[PDB]
Formats: structure tokens, C-alpha cells, sequence
């Protein structure tokens, strides 16, 4: 029962004006509903795309870094 | 003096005989014998073209260390 709900802080609406609020606000609530998991796509990182001297510490620290995270 | 030197261990020539030898020697001598000419060119190196896990640690043991070594 640990879960955020709604809070009509002021007014004493009755069932109508309530079943109207709730209607309204649950149109207009919307976005990803149930998304799939982003799909993971390094092509042409722009990481990739950077000039690293060759004794670069970025080469760990960004380069490395980025196509690791997971 | 702490050159050396060329020994004859065994036998007496006489200066005729150490002038015919050390001219032969010195014709046979081994001429240029890889001079400090030498230029560096890392241009398509082998090290480059292999392939290297991104977490590799011969990315520092093997292509860092090629490319910086003088």
C-alpha cells in the first residue's frame, strides 16, 4: 500500500464531478505506456568518431567506458 | 687503450706477409654495416591491423607501447 495516489486537497466533489475529473485526467495521461526495453545500437557512436592520442587516458575513461556500459 | 684488437696468436709474418693480409682483411671488410641512417616509418604497421577487444589489455601492452617505443 506504499504507492503514490491522487489528493483532492480542497473540495468535496460528488461522484459525477469526480467520474468526470478522473476521465479527463486519464486522457490526458498518456507517453510510453508499457515500453520494450530501448534496443542498444553503438553504429557510428559519435565516441567513435574522436581523434585519441594513442596513450589517451579517455581511450579508458570514455571510449572503453561508453561501449561497456551496460 | 681498451680497444679490440686483432691478435695473430700463432705464426711470425713478416711486414710484406701483415701488409698482404691486412689489405684483404680490410677489402673484406664488411663496408657500411647497417648505419644509423635508419628512419622511422610506422605507416601500415602490422600492430594496426589487428583486432583488438575494446578492454583489451594489449591495447597498452602491445599498439600503445609499438607506437610510442623510440
Amino acid at each position: 500500500d506504499h504507492e503514490a495516489h491522487i489528493k483532492v486537497l480542497r473540495g468535496e466533489p460528488t461522484p459525477e464531478e469526480m467520474a468526470a475529473l478522473m476521465a479527463v485526467l486519464a486522457s490526458a495521461g498518456g507517453g510510453p505506456a508499457e515500453p520494450v526495453k530501448k534496443e542498444r545500437n553503438m553504429w557510428g557512436h559519435p565516441v567513435d568518431k574522436l581523434r585519441y592520442s594513442v596513450f589517451s587516458w579517455q581511450r579508458v575513461t570514455l571510449l572503453e567506458r561508453t561501449h561497456m556500459r551496460r
